[PDB]
Order: structure tokens, then C-alpha cells, then sequence
């Protein structure tokens, strides 16, 4: 998170680290058994690790439980990063309580202007790579489809929309994809991907969820 805050220990008890013997994707916790993240932060042998601040020390709250299976979303397209979401379903289910708890699904899409939190434990530099222990936190408003498209014309689909600041400053970075764009206390996106981090004119595009809800419960009901 480039130009964020420390979240302060637990303040985002849906947020969890994907980890194969590193931390390489963020993701949300939306029940005991099941996560979402993002389709290009898939590969085998992954660990969730919920309840984390620091993540290179055991602090306590943490629960590390493997990955039953990643269920990569059909018609993901590499290329282009369209439907770039992916269900993971736990091999046990997670206890929750204060510290690890789940994010509810939208019932409508956001409208420009909503301010939404983004967290992860990306980058926080544009121009290099500074990571760090504990957990970062940005607050950033949707932008209008016509700002978006302006940003990156040809390469915005309708299942994705931009978040961040057009001066530069503020955006999500590498380490944050598969992770929580949440407003209203509602999971309305995935950090997904964007032009370098922070740069002026070149925002945040993230995984639009509420055109997801009804697969991500089909597929949850029928796994
Ligand atoms: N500016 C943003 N809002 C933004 C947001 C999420 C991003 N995620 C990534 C991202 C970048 C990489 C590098 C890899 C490198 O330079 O070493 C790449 O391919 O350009 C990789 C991933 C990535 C790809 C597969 C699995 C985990 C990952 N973290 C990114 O999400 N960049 C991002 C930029
Ligand atoms: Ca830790
Ligand atoms: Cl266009």
C-alpha cells in the first residue's frame, strides 16, 4: 500500500495473507470455511493465514490452515485480467471471533465517490520495493467509469472499476492483490491490478464483487 497507514493490529479482521513460505497475495475471509482473493494469485500448496498483523512474527490470533482447493473463476482471462477472482475453501474451518471474522457480500454495486478501506501487506514504495510486517490501510473513493476508462481506455471491462487518486500518492501495489476494497462494510472489490503504484493519473482497477455474488454462492452451495 503505497502511502497508507499501519492498520493497527486486528482493525481488519477479514483481511488474511496467502503464503507459500512468503507472503505473495492478500485475500477476504466471507465465512469460516471460504476466502477470496484474486484468479492471478493462484498456485498450489497455498497456507491462509488469517488473524495476522506482523507477519513475520507469531504474535498470537493467528490460525494457518491449508487450502482444500482454489476454485480460479471459468472465463478468467490472463491477458486481460477480466473475472480475476478465485474462491478458496479451507481444509478446516477458521474460528472466528473479534479478531477473525468475515465480510458480507454486496447486494448492490458501489457508486463513484464511495469511500471504500483497502488493506495488505504490499509494497509501500512506487519506485522500489519496501514491504513490510505489519499491516497497511488506504483509504480511497470509487471513481466515475468515465475517469476510469479515460485511465485505461480499451482495457476496462465491466467487471472492474478504479479506486485511488488521480494525483498519484495513495494506491495499492504489489503483495496487496486478491485483497479487501471494502465500503460500507460491504467486500465491493479485489485489488487486481494497475500502471506501477502511485502514479499520477494511473489508478487502482479492482475485481467488481457485486457482479460476482451470485456465482460465488452457486459455487460456495455446490462445493
Ligand atoms: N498499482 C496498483 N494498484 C497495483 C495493484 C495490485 C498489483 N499487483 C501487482 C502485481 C505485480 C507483480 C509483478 C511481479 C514482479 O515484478 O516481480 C509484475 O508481474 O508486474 C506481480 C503480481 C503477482 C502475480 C501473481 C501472483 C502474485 C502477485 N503478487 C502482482 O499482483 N501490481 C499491482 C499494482
Ligand atoms: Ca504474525
Ligand atoms: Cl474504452
Amino acid at each position: 500500500i503505497v502511502g497508507g497507514y499501519t492498520c493497527g493490529a486486528n482493525t481488519v479482521p477479514y483481511q488474511v495473507s496467502l503464503n507459500s513460505g512468503y507472503h505473495f497475495c492478500g485475500g477476504s475471509l466471507i465465512n469460516s470455511q471460504w476466502v477470496v482473493s484474486a484468479a492471478h494469485c493462484y498456485k498450489s500448496g497455498i497456507q491462509v493465514r488469517l488473524g495476522e498483523d506482523n507477519i513475520n512474527v507469531v504474535e498470537g490470533n493467528e490460525q494457518f490452515i491449508s487450502a482444500s482447493k482454489s476454485i480460479v473463476h471459468p472465463s478468467y482471462n490472463s491477458n486481460t485480467l477480466n473475472n480475476d477472482i478465485m474462491l478458496i475453501k479451507l481444509k478446516s474451518a477458521a474460528s472466528l471471533n473479534s479478531r477473525v471474522a468475515s465480510i458480507s457480500l454486496p447486494t448492490s454495486c458501489a457508486s463513484a465517490g464511495t469511500q471504500c478501506l483497502i488493506s495488505g501487506w504490499g509494497n509501500t514504495k512506487s519506485s522500489g520495493t519496501s514491504y513490510p510486517d505489519v499491516l497497511k490501510c488506504l483509504k480511497a473513493p470509487i471513481l466515475s467509469d468515465s475517469s476510469c476508462k479515460s485511465a485505461y481506455p480499451g482495457q476496462i471491462t465491466s467487471n472492474m472499476f478504479c479506486a485511488g487518486y488521480l494525483e498519484g500518492g495513495k494506491d495499492s501495489c504489489q503483495g496487496d492483490s486478491g485483497g479487501p476494497v471494502v465500503c460500507s462494510g460491504k467486500l465491493q472489490g479485489i485489488v487486481s491490478w494497475g500502471s506501477g503504484c502511485a502514479q499520477k493519473n494511473k489508478p487502482g482497477v479492482y475485481t467488481k464483487v457485486c457482479n460476482y455474488v451470485s456465482w460465488i454462492k452457486q459455487t460456495i452451495a455446490s462445493n
